């Protein structure tokens, strides 16, 4: 089997992207933000404590004929913008792109943080970093991916990422017509759940390149590209005016520059990331200071590939007995 379905943004900043999945019978379609970097299926439910919903589609298990609660089971997580949310658990079947899994964990928020109350467009996440990282108790679940490989043509997902465009999530085999090139494969380290890498280098602009090894996460759900210091520090020191602010939480520049673009290495190959993507718009409305897509991860303690590296490259998640990653440039 295969599955395609294509991830929208939710906002003109390409914050976060939206797939629509199809939960229970008759389905119920929720917009799920497909997250590289997490475990857990959640949604915005008819238990989910009613001042913290505000415009969001709701998944009712009850007018589903296919819901079984899965009995004991609850689950909570923490995400690393400070954002969470827990509840109860449910089996259903989801679909997504035509690609359905039957039996899978819908884990049913009765409380969210107010980062998702707010965001009216996001009606939960759909993780598919490794199940290992999956927080239901006292039974851990799998992931969508995880319950889908063995019936899968191939066991792949993709994600094709658009700038300021939809772009597509692929489940199953990898469409040849999607990028430009060769594919460029990398080992994964599965040690800490996440599909973690090392690039081989960056280079800023048309200067030369550094080779350096960077490991870090591919990560959909994370909006920014968070390096180490001295990588970030070269960057903006190429941008007239950009300056690290304390009181904003990172590097901001003058809405008027022209960014340069940032390239990193995956093997001997190149992903170069145009200037315009690095360019996350005024930090409040109408300031002539803008927030820069590269940020330090000097505080997280992992380097995080998100989505600003991510959507300049076509990416294979090769879920095989030894996984992989794959960037081609597109």
């Amino acid at each position: 089997s295969t599955g395609s379905a294509t991830t929208t943004p939710i906002d003109s900043l390409d914050d976060a992207y939206i797939t629509p999945v199809q939960i229970g019978t008759p389905a119920q379609t929720l917009n799920l933000d497909f997250d590289t970097g997490s475990s857990d299926l959640w949604v915005f439910s008819s238990e989910t404590t009613a001042s913290e919903v505000d415009g969001q589609t709701i998944y009712t298990p009850s007018k589903s004929t296919t819901a079984k609660l899965l009995s004991g089971a609850t689950w909570s997580i923490s995400y690393g913008d400070g954002s969470s949310s827990s509840g109860d658990v449910y089996t259903d079947t989801v679909s997504v792109g035509g690609l359905t899994v039957t039996g899978q964990a819908v884990e049913s928020a009765k409380k969210v943080s107010s980062s998702f109350t707010e965001d009216s467009t996001i009606d939960g996440l759909l993780g598919l970093a490794f199940s290992t990282l999956n927080t239901v108790s006292p039974t851990q679940q799998k992931t969508f991916f995880d319950n889908a490989k063995a019936s899968l043509d191939s066991p792949v997902f993709t994600a094709d990422l658009g700038y300021h465009a939809p772009g597509t999530y692929n489940f199953g085999f990898i469409d040849t017509t999607a990028y430009t090139g060769s594919i460029t494969y990398t080992a994964v380290s599965t040690k800490q759940g996440f599909w973690e890498w090392t690039s081989t280098g960056y280079a800023v602009g048309s200067g030369t390149f550094k080779s350096t090894s960077i490991d870090g996460i591919a990560d959909t759900g994370t909006t920014l590209l968070y390096l180490p210091a001295t990588v970030v520090s070269a960057y903006w020191a190429q941008v007239s005016g950009a300056k690290s602010s304390s009181s904003v939480g990172g590097y901001v520049f003058p809405c008027s520059a022209t960014l340069p673009s940032f390239t990193f290495g995956v093997g001997s190959a190149r992903i170069v990331i145009p200037g315009d993507y690095i360019d996350f718009g005024p930090i409040s409305t109408g300031s002539s200071s803008c927030f820069g897509g590269i940020q330090s991860s000097a505080g997280i303690g992992i380097n995080i590939f998100g989505d600003v590296a991510l959507k300049a490259a076509f990416v294979v998640f090769n879920g095989a007995t030894t996984p992989t990653l794959g960037f081609a440039s597109k």
